[PDB]
């Protein structure tokens, strides 16, 4: 006989599509219908799936939308290359689809690049940006962590590269565990693994890491960096940046740069986090941005 009687795992969300550009892009969509949407955009190698913690905090008093970028997620797979390039093309088609007028951003990793450069191009519209373990230029290989340098110069190559990513998918089984510091569960890892159980679709995966703005390459994307770099220091956008003990891509030493440097910015310690700070410590992250959010009308 039997009686009856943790970060959640479940994916309680209800699917939205929208075409945008010949494609369908899958996006979760919850909380009110009025007011300022806040924008939820993940990176590499994940999906709304991300946000799934952090949403919950957010959507009582604003719209939650929350995105999985082409080729990831539920959205659909088209044989591209997946530059970032593609990306900022079917982002800004979505956000104009769904005829979003002002936003908030909440960004992170792939999804800050693409977050940062669509604010940077729409002043007008962006009401604040919340951001974490975020793209910028990295100058030199000793200015990447010095546990992933091998690792990602492999990953930036062809053979090896794909035959690392796509064939034995290791950006999924190795390199996204690496990103947390808690233990990612079983049923979490298989959220992630689901759309990327055909090899042949990982292609998104692969191309993420080359396109990395990392001793000078590519050219293209360091520039597009350096601008919306140049343009947030310079921008009185309300910002809000969440950091993790080491983190990875924004280690402690640099989060306190830029908490002075970049105007109007709060910056919110989460403790332990590497890259992946969403699964570390989402009710922190979700309750900071709830009660930003409030701050954001308050004129003072
Ligand atoms: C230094 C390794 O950092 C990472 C770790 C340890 C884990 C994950 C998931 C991601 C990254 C990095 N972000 C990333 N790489 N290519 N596209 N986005
Ligand atoms: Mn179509
Ligand atoms: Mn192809
Ligand atoms: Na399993
Ligand atoms: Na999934």
């Amino acid at each position: 006989h039997h009686h009856h009687h943790e970060i959640g795992t479940g994916f309680p969300f209800d699917p939205h599509y929208v075409e945008v550009l010949g494609e369908r892009m899958h996006y979760v969509d919850v909380g009110p219908r009025d007011g300022t949407p806040v924008l939820f955009l993940h990176g590499n190698p994940t999906s709304s799936y991300v946000w799934r913690n952090i949403i919950p905090h957010v959507a009582p008093t604003h719209r939650c939308i929350a995105p999985d970028l082409i080729g990831m997620g539920k959205s659909d797979k088209p044989d591209l290359g997946y530059f970032f390039d593609d990306h900022v093309r079917f982002m800004d088609a979505f956000i104009e689809a769904l005829g979003l007028e002002e936003v908030v951003l909440v960004i992170h990793d792939w999804g800050s690049a693409l977050g940062f450069h669509w604010a940077k191009r729409n002043p007008e519209r962006v009401k604040g940006i919340a951001f974490m373990e975020f793209i910028r230029p990295i100058p030199t290989w000793d200015e990447w962590p010095e546990f992933a340098r091998e690792t990602f110069q492999a990953f930036r190559t062809t053979d090896v590269g794909r035959k690392l990513i796509i064939d034995q998918n290791v950006f999924i089984e190795g390199t996204l565990p690496m990103g947390v510091v808690r233990p990612l569960t079983e049923v979490e890892m298989d959220h992630y693994r689901e759309p990327f159980l055909n090899p042949v679709d990982r292609e998104p995966l692969w191309r993420f890491p080359n396109e990395l703005p990392i001793a000078g390459e590519p050219a293209n994307i360091v520039a597009l960096v350096e601008e919306y770099m140049d343009w947030l220091h310079q921008s009185p956008v309300p910002k809000l940046l969440f950091w993790g003990t080491p983190g990875v891509l924004i280690p402690p030493a640099e989060a306190a740069r830029l908490a002075k440097s970049l105007p109007n910015c709060k910056a919110v310690d989460i403790g332990p986090g590497l890259n992946l700070l969403q699964e570390d410590n989402p009710d922190l992250i979700g309750s900071e941005i709830a009660r930003w959010l409030s701050t954001l009308e308050i004129s003072g």
